[PDB]
């Protein structure tokens, strides 16, 4: 559960993605687990345009948000799952700390703004799939 909301953008976990997500599709990234689609009202996140390595995100599975190190966008290989075949995802960020299958799409920010958001998990490990390198998001 959850998406990022900028501007007439809507940014979710393309294994997630709705029929209406895409019906007005703007772009798609197997690779990345991405997927954003049009909106007609107005959205009001602030991304952030920086390389931070600390940050917040919200844990669905404990109703908590929790501080976190990460590691720097990069090609990590992510188990087969009932969506994808076994892969390498693109420009994902590995840090120590819980989640759950139902915690997908869950926001992680820094004091710039958002960062990206929760895309994989295990084993005491959380997966964010970047988004602070899509420019046009802001134009
Ligand atoms: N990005 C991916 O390929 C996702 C697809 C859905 C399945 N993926 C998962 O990691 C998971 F849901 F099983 C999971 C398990 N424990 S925490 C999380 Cl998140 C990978
Ligand atoms: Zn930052």
């Amino acid at each position: 559960s959850g998406a990022i909301y900028v501007g007439n953008y809507r940014v979710v976990n393309r294994h997630l993605a709705t029929h209406n997500d895409w019906a007005n599709l703007v772009w798609e990234d197997s690779s990345r687990d991405l997927l954003v689609s049009s909106t007609t009202a107005q959205g009001c996140d602030t991304i952030a345009r920086c390389d931070c390595q600390t940050g917040v995100y919200y844990c669905s599975s404990r109703r908590k948000h929790y501080p976190v190190s990460f590691s720097k966008p990069s090609l990590i290989f992510v188990e087969a799952s009932e969506y994808y075949p076994a892969r390498y995802q693109s420009h994902l960020m590995l840090a120590v700390g819980h989640s759950e299958p139902g915690d997908c799409g869950g926001i992680l920010r820094c004091q710039h703004g958002v960062v990206g958001i929760v895309s994989t998990g295990g084993n005491g490990l959380v997966g964010f799939a970047d988004v602070r390198d899509l420019l046009w998001l802001d134009e």
